[PDB]
């Protein structure tokens, strides 16, 4: 990933806490050189087995998805090949007006974060159910309203076929925070001042880590 | 792209609007089987003559876009090169507390529009000049506040040497609008209606989508 040194994250930490809010990564490998390359949005979950939770360097840990089988992706996936997982996060267009500097250029503020690693493709079926079953409890604690899987778990056997499930052990992590901090504290505070007054949530989200870079 | 039947855009003007409301793609290319394919998030626009002579489906539309020279996928593009820009809109997770049925799996509803096509690269210095300068004056009219640029269009002229701009003539282009169609209309509305009533904005912007997709 190509990040300007200003826009790395401060610490490790915030790449994966942006993985564990928004974990529909965009899952991309190579293709061929007329097709481009293949790219399929899919849920990531740490490795309950190894890594557990999300830990602040992810260098070597064990990520865990799963996509359509019939997606050709999946077919393209083999043991060894390398892929991309791009997460991202809060983002927002930021309008000179808001710097009350001359001269200037429009941006756009963004987060981002790509994690890289080899693939490793799962094919047992109850290995396979595993997965799905520890991403589903995983969302649904975090982001749910205490549903009980246990009058479906017949339903995810019957469907669990069609499940390509695979396991990915990073090799590199990086984050792009994209926040504003190229510009004085003076018009940070003001970008950030009007992001945070918005009815928009995504907006505020902005605010609220343009407000955690140091001074 | 890989879209399920139910889930493609039900317009194609879906994809043209999605585009327009998240224009910070994610322009990918292949890369080394080593290195894996290069992402950047970099800013796209509709090259000027598309609008004036629209593709239906955007099949041969013009897009641009830049990136910084100093980014190693700038080296990469090269004329010719299939290139994926992915755009995505609002999304969220779907309980199925919220289905009122057993069984149910639970899943994250999103938007997703995957474009294919073929990279230009931009050279010339008063071309990759009016690039930016229709990418800063269209996202400030859209999303911005009334900033004139006037005084600024020395600055860009100093800093435009750094710009990699590139034209992107579309190949294809999908949606994928994963909005709960493969529930019945009255799960549909149980999600519909508590995902509207949450305040946060990604939420409520899910919620109209799914309210204006045709039953399936
Ligand atoms: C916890 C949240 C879950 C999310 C967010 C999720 C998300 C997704 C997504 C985005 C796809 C499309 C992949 C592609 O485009 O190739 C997919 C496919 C699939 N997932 Fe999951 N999944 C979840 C849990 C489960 C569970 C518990 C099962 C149980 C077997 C399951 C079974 C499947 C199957 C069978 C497919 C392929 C066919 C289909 O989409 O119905 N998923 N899932
Ligand atoms: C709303 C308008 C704009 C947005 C959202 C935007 C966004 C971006 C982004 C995301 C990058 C980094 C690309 C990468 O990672 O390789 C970039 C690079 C760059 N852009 Fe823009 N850009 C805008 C307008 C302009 C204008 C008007 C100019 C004037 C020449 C300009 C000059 C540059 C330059 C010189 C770089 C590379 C070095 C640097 O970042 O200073 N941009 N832009
Ligand atoms: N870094 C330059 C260009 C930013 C607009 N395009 O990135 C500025 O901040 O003025
Ligand atoms: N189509 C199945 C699988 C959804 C979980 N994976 O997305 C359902 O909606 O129950």
């Amino acid at each position: 990933m190509f990040v300007p040194s200003y826009y790395r994250e401060p610490h490790g930490s915030w790449m994966a806490e942006l993985i564990r809010g928004n974990p529909l990564a965009m899952a991309v490998i190579n293709g061929s050189t007329d097709d481009g390359p293949f790219a399929t949005h899919l849920p990531i979950i740490p490795d309950p087995r190894t890594t557990g939770e999300w830990p602040d360097d992810l260098t070597g840990a064990n990520l865990l998805g799963h996509m359509n089988r019939a997606n050709p992706q999946w077919q393209e996936l083999e043991t060894g090949k390398v892929i991309l997982l791009a997460f991202t996060g809060p983002h927002a267009y930021v309008s000179p007006a808001l710097y009350g500097v001359t001269p200037a250029a429009p941006t756009w503020n963004f987060t981002s974060v790509h994690v890289r690693g080899v693939v490793e493709k799962i094919e047992s079926l109850e290995e396979t159910l595993d997965v799905v079953r520890a991403t589903a409890g995983s969302f649904e604690a975090r982001f749910g309203d205490d549903w009980d899987p246990s009058d479906s778990i017949d339903y995810f056997r019957k469907i669990v076929p069609g499940v390509g499930a695979f396991r990915v052990t990073v090799t590199s992590a990086h984050g792009m925070f994209k926040l504003s901090q190229e510009q004085p504290a003076e018009v940070r505070d003001r970008v950030q001042k009007s992001f945070s007054g918005r009815g928009c949530s995504r907006h505020r989200e902005t605010a609220e880590l343009m407000g955690r870079v140091p001074q």
